[PDB]
């Protein structure tokens, strides 16, 4: 994927979000109810 909804969740494209540490993204993503 939801690049449209995803970008709205963090305010950035998955390409930029992937910039954050792999372990952290799961932390911010699981805390968000996704993944």
């Amino acid at each position: 994927l939801s690049d449209e909804d995803f970008r709205a969740v963090f305010g950035m494209t998955r390409s930029a979000f992937a910039n954050l540490p792999l372990w952290r993204q799961q932390n911010l993503r699981r805390e968000r109810g996704l993944f």
